[PDB]
């Protein structure tokens, strides 16, 4: 009938009595690396980012607090202000995941090509995540591909939205509209293997664009705009069919895993390109 | 010899561990309702105010903490920062008090009539929180009628003073007398049965404002002056005979009881007043 | 292979609880006094400063924590906040010293006298202290003689730095000279028994700058550059041989324990007067 989850608990301890740390570098977001860690308790392996700890941060992961409530955001477990070099630091850790960059797990998939149907539900948690911090005034900023990891390698295993070195609350043209034009970015690149290209015309190939309903390039259309406005907003992104259909989508095979093998060179082009086009963006 | 008292906490594992939540209301102040808790431990009741949980509340409370070492003033218990609806909130624990507003626990004397010696030991005590608080510079900015309740329904019960959503730190015309207008407000009410009434005069009608002698009257002037200034200060207040005497005041019948019970609805009326003489007030 | 300290940890339950405040004061700093103070526990004497606990002091502390990680900088043991007289307070429980202030403990040496090599060893520590802080952008900003005391009264006894009264971080003409300066002034009175005096031209009297070569007497200079630039650099500072030397400096005898005996009462005008040149100085 009453429902709080607790608070977040800035622990004081060195985090070195609660965990052995490794050095095995996992991630490398913004601030320092992610390393592997393993909790001494329970014996499982965890993330371990670091901080500075300045106003800064220690409001940044003030909201992945919060938000790690949620299945398809990333989950905060334990936060540590010890003192490293002699700089009173902050060590967030939060539950490993053994997936992959998203995208980094499709061209891997080499029994058979992708499907629309796959497609969508990709999309659609990501949608997911992205509502949850809408819905609680948060703006990730920074909805790249490689901010999306999966938990396991097992294709049961679910994927999750990280690095919140860029979100923002939208407390008391406008700002969490990035979060969208990326889903869109990222549908695009998923359907296909390429985004944009200029600093916007985005013309759509024969040999992947084809009979795939006008319905669907249509959403990315509205994602799309190089407008702030009219980029049709979370809550509406979320109600359009394709998404939440999951299984009511076309099964048309995509050449997407291919595409990808198709130039894994033409990629860490990709993926600056996606960190240019927003971080920057506003 | 040397002496201190706990620092302020906020602890930050879910209320929930500690206390049983009901949902049954009790108060109905600023933010939110104040709902009845049970101690699972010692299994006693307790109030429950809730917060946004922002700058100003986490003050306003650190305040009431300090206040709260005060007879007078309602005890805070424990401080909770959880997260609710999808909100960095704060759950601050009380002591419950089952003595209803002041006012409300006097229309129900029903045996006899009210005394002038009744009323100074009222006034008496409100004097007395007022005072302490500014004797550590808070102004509380909110002295209304229904923020004074007793801790139980028997007589020897005595009342205390609550809701800080309004108060403030006078640091480093000017601030805290807004706190003895009230007390004057108050024992006019206290005396009569109404107050004031423009947006200043104030007459004493027969059936009320009898032999009731001047020295009383006077009070209740000072305190009243429209100004700002040369409205007695609190520590003068408590220094007039009338207050500090308890059991000295003549045992004068007081209608105010009756008075009450005349016109009941004349009463949500006066309450709000008392909010818009107030509030705003500077 | 992975080294953190515990981050600082601000206890909120009634310091008396965990040791028993006796009221002996020891230090007369900044902010009230230093009372000696027992660990029920452990039972040994410490020593406490008590703030008003704004967010200055809480900063200034803050640094302080980092600092007492450091061997010559007096180390913090325990950081309370209580409420003592009504007034959200902040006790910082630290390594009681039983030393006297570095110098009052050279002229109660006695027997024979100081050594050129004698002051090395000592200003050597003290320059440490202060590279450390500067070495993580930490001014000190008033290392005075009082502000240097000693662990015990045994001459294997070691001295540290304390009062952050006065610290600030050079975060993100300059600041962390001054700390630099003093040691200037500390050397001087070091070596003979006074400072400076006006409010710049230092004379080097027979009696006592006499064949204490040049490379001494240079130190003194580029360290008290009535400059704040070319004020030699710490990190400079510590390279200069005298000081890196500790056991190669000349074994010449000093006057200066005498020298102090020569008016006791010219001091607490010294003391001043470095107070004075400090404090302000920018
Ligand atoms: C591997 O298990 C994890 C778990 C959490 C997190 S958070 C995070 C990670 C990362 C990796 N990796 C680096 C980047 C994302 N590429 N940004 C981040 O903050
Ligand atoms: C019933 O036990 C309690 C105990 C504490 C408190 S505090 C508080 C209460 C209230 C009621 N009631 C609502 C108003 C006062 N009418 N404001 C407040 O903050
Ligand atoms: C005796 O054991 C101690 C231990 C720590 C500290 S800190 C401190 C002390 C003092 C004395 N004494 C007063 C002045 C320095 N003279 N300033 C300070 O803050």
């Amino acid at each position: 009938q009453f429902h709080v989850k607790s608070g977040l608990q800035i622990k004081k301890n060195a985090i070195i009595d609660d965990y052995k740390v490794t050095s095995q570098v996992l991630g490398l977001g913004i601030n320092g690396k992610v390393l592997q860690i393993f909790n001494k308790r329970t014996q499982e392996k965890f993330a371990l980012k670091m901080l500075q700890d300045c106003p800064k941060a220690r409001r940044e992961v003030e909201l992945h607090w919060r938000a790690s409530q949620c299945p398809h955001i990333v989950r905060i477990v334990d936060v540590y202000e010890n003192l490293y070099a002699g700089r009173k630091c902050l060590l967030i850790v939060m539950e490993c995941l053994d997936g992959g960059e998203l995208f980094s797990r499709i061209q891997d998939r080499g029994d058979q090509a992708f499907t629309e149907r796959e497609a969508s539900e990709i999309m659609k948690s990501i949608g997911e995540a992205i509502q949850y911090l809408h819905s609680i005034n948060i703006a990730h900023r920074d909805v790249k591909p490689e901010n999306l990891l999966y938990t396991s390698k097992r294709p049961n295993a679910i994927l999750k939205l990280t690095d919140f070195g860029f979100a923002k609350e939208t407390t008391s043209k406008y700002d969490k509209s990035c979060d969208m034009w990326s889903l869109g970015v990222i549908m695009y690149i998923l359907l296909c293997g390429y985004p944009p290209f200029y600093s916007g015309q985005y013309e759509f190939p024969n040999p992947e664009w084809s009979e795939v309903s006008e319905e669907v390039k249509m959403l990315i259309r509205n994602l799309l705009k190089t407008e702030p406005t009219q980029r049709m907003t979370i809550t509406e992104f979320m109600n359009h069919p394709w998404i939440m259909q999951s299984t009511k989508v076309p099964q048309t095979p995509l050449h997407t895993s291919r595409v990808l093998k198709e130039d894994k060179e033409r990629w860490e082009d990709v993926k600056e390109e996606m960190t240019s086009a927003l971080a920057t963006m506003r």
